């Protein structure tokens, strides 16, 4: 069994003094790490909202997560959407405007969390136009929350559904 733990990184809030363009228990953004022979390694990032943990399926792979002294366990997942919810139903209903700029709360493995302001690229799909946020970040950054101007989570770094 892989020893997967989550650790709180910071609060999830829109950053007003944020850098624009592209230079590339408790609510918040968590690092997802598993204990190794050398040490822990960061494999993903998750969003804690309303007592439910949200992360990418590929990061967790369905494995049980250790938070504090309690084991937090999966409730729902979608492999096609690469989404997994722990302890409760998916709580992230936020949608992108399609026109407004967004901030990515990044969590490079081994790096302070930072908010980066960028405009997502818009591409058509059979299921309706989608926004793509692609930057030069490590893999372990996967699951990093994408927030709108209201500070709601509109996407996970990996894919930004827009509703208008
Ligand atoms: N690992 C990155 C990744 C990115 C997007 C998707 C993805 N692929 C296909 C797809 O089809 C749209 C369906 C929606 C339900 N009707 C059937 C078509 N969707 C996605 C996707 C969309 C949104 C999100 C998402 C991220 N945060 N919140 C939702 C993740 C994956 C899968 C992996």
């Amino acid at each position: 069994m892989a020893d997967l733990e989550l650790e709180r990184a910071a609060d999830v809030r829109w950053e007003e003094q944020a850098e624009i363009s592209g230079s590339s228990l408790e609510d918040g953004a968590y690092r997802i790490k598993q204990k190794g022979i050398l040490g822990y390694s960061q494999i993903g990032a998750g969003v804690y909202k309303e007592g439910t943990f949200h992360t990418m399926w590929h990061v967790t792979r369905g494995a049980v997560l250790m938070h504090k002294g309690k084991r937090i366990e999966p409730s729902w997942a979608d492999v096609k959407k690469d989404l997994i919810s722990y302890g409760g139903g998916w709580k992230l209903e936020g949608e992108w405007k399609e026109g407004e700029e967004v901030q990515v709360l990044a969590l490079e493995p081994g790096k302070n969390p930072r908010a980066v302001q960028t405009k997502p690229g818009l591409f058509k799909t059979n299921t309706g136009t989608i926004g793509a946020v692609s930057l030069d970040f490590s893999p372990g950054t996967s699951g990093s929350p994408i927030v709108d101007k209201k500070g709601k989570v509109v996407g996970l770094y990996g894919i930004a559904n827009t509703e208008k």
